[PDB]
């Protein structure tokens, strides 16, 4: 059997993980890691007979057969003592980037559901990746689906998206829109962010930067368009004529066995070939205003991160009622303002900095906005 | 660094299509030809490709002078010998194209193959020859482009599509009558007069089913046909975890020739633009289309693939020649097969060309029965 780490076991992509090894055979979860859900990592340890745990959040998890790492380096230890197989790395947030190095570090392959880590800083991956020779698999459901038709020489690399809840809704209802209309969502299943996100694009936006580190892609040569029934999951445009698409049901399980398998493919239910609608149009740059910030940030690390820890002061507001869906954006533009000229970051320590300093910003924006 | 290609059939339909290609990308230099009876077409290649070697498979005479011309039945296996070519275009129509592609698999390095009959008669001949010389084909058909694009292991179900042929929105008793001028028009795929028929018949994909299980090495019972309408999706594997890999281009088989010619380069051609459709795929009707449903009774025996193949070719002529209406076509091939029940397992190429020599005889004297009734 290979040997698994969980990180973040107790989320969404973290619950869907374990769903996946109860249906199929062959890999033994080892050890996990959770924030401050309790209830739920105890339900995990206790179903899965997991004895290494690591707490990253101010919980307290006593014990006592079971070996229990916390703290700041929880996770890097846990992974240094175990040496898993394989990482599936679901934490939310920054966090991800030094979850994603160290599972690098200390893992034979890594299965990457953290968008933030590549968005903020994909140099570091990049560089991690190079110098360890570590196998990387994508578990988001586009790059799952880009990963499994890329080829050297693409003309266009399309991913899709949903255009999130508000896609219908006419341009004027947009900015007042409340949290009980953003919920949900309406494709896939997913945490209260990125269902937020979903909405204004900027998930859309960050598997555009992840495209690019991930399959070394000049932004030039990506597309997005916007696909209602949310079937076909990306495609690769090749300059012959000939089109590469995926095709899958949406379903988070179905990208998460792939990633831990691979190169085998698990039996789950095939989907079977019927007649079927597939609509492709271009996102509106006055519906999705966020998303087309991408031109102006892609090239720096300063302003990804900027604007990755913009949109989590933004969303979290949002849900708190502080701001309407229009004050989104805004407080990402504004934001964005202050990090005009910031050098190209070259460390972890400098993309850690800009990144608390920029949710400083974004929280004295906001509070002008609520 | 540059190629050397010899195209086998470069008078007919996929052989000019060959030539378009190799007019509009470098990296390759055409070395050779053979034609059958086209001298005509055959001269016009030899001048405006400057070709130096020429092999004839008709009896027409070619004189002289400037250039090398190998004649009669060993022509194609000389001028190969001779040439060595990097890349060879099987592209010969019907039966020779079993020889002619054992002839390339011993001299090239590469066989692009076009022909249908090599693999539907005698692809176990293939397989073994391909397994002493360790030489790499690559099929020219645009559903097994497709496949073999995104082809892996661990498939659940490979797809091909079919437009489902000039007759497909035809009332089942309409069809048994249908003549020529009602099947020589063209729904999606611009071919042969030949190509079209067996497109209505859907026999074209009976033998694109059989070729699929030989270059991917399938059993029968993972293969899907559907018809498709839009003829958009050229192919698809169903994968067991719910994924499905679908090839879209255009109808355009310079697309498959280049891929096959240049692997693994992509050429540089017109890329297709993604938009808004209805994408259908539908069973096809057994009562519409019968002959294609014989793939079960015959898909292990090479006497009676061969004899279908045969058969089929009979029936075609038949029907293009205004003996026998369109529904006389699956006639033709049942009755046929019915003679080869429980003939032996073909051993040898000779084996496979008595099987066809008889099956020609045995259909035609189907057809005069059918046409006479
Ligand atoms: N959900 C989806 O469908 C998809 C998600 N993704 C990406 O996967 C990642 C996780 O997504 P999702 O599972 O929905 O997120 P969730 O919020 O549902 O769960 C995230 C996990 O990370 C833990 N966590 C939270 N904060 C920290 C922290 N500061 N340090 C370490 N761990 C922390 C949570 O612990 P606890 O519950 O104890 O607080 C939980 O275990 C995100 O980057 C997301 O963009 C990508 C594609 C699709
Ligand atoms: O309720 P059940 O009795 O149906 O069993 C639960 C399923 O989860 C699997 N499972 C339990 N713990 C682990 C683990 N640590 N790693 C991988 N799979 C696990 C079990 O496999 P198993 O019985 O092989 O541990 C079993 O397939
Ligand atoms: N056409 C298409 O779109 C596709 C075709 N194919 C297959 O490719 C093969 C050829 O296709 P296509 O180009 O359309 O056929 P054509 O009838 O257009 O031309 C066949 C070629 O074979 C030569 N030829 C004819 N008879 C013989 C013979 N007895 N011995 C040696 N050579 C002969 C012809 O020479 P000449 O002109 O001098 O008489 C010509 O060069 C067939 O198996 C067909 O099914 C597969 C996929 C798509
Ligand atoms: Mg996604
Ligand atoms: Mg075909």
């Amino acid at each position: 059997e290979r040997t698994l780490v969980i990180l973040g076991a107790t989320g969404s992509i973290g619950t869907q993980t374990l769903d996946v090894l109860k249906k199929v055979k062959g890999i033994r979860l080892i050890g996990i890691s959770f924030h401050s859900n309790l209830e739920l990592a105890f339900k995990i340890v206790k179903e899965f007979n997991v004895k290494n745990v690591a707490i990253t959040g101010d919980v307290e998890f006593e014990d006592s057969s079971i070996n229990v790492w916390k703290g700041s380096h929880s996770i890097e230890e846990m992974l240094e003592a175990l040496k898993p197989d394989i990482t599936m790395v679901a934490v939310s947030g920054f966090s991800g980037l030094r979850a994603v190095l160290a599972s690098l570090e200390h893992s034979k392959r890594v299965c990457l559901a953290n968008k933030e880590s590549l968005v903020c800083g994909g140099f570091l991956v990049k560089k991690k990746l190079k110098e360890k020779g570590t196998e990387l698999i994508p578990v988001d459901s586009e790059h799952s689906a880009i990963f499994q038709v890329m080829e050297p020489e693409v003309e266009k690399v399309v991913l899709t998206a949903s255009g999130g809840a508000l896609r219908d809704w006419k341009i004027s209802k947009i900015d007042r829109a409340r949290p009980e209309d953003v919920l949900k969502h309406p494709v896939w299943n997913m945490g209260a962010r990125i269902t937020v996100d979903s909405a204004t694009m900027v998930n859309k936006a960050f598997e555009v930067l992840e495209a690019m580190e991930l399959f070394e892609l000049p932004f030039e040569k990506i597309e997005v368009k916007i696909h209602r029934e949310g079937l076909v999951h990306g495609a690769v445009v090749l300059p012959d004529g000939n089109v590469k698409m995926v095709v899958s049901p949406p379903d988070m399980r179905i990208p998460i066995s792939y990633a831990l398998f691979y190169p085998r493919r698990v039996a789950l239910e095939p989907f079977f070939l019927r007649t079927i609608s597939l609509s492709f149009e271009d996102p509106d740059p006055e519906k999705y205003p966020a998303f087309f910030l991408l031109k102006e940030i892609k090239d720096s690390y300063a302003l990804r991160t900027a604007f990755n820890a913009a949109d989590e002061v933004a969303v979290e507001a949002f849900l708190k009622g502080r701001i309407r869906f229009g004050g989104i954006h805004r407080v990402i533009e504004k934001t964005l303002e202050e990090f005009q000229g910031y050098p190209q970051p070259r460390t972890l320590d400098d993309v850690e900095r800009i990144h608390f300093e920029a949710i400083k910003k974004a929280e004295r924006v906001t509070e002008w906005l609520s």
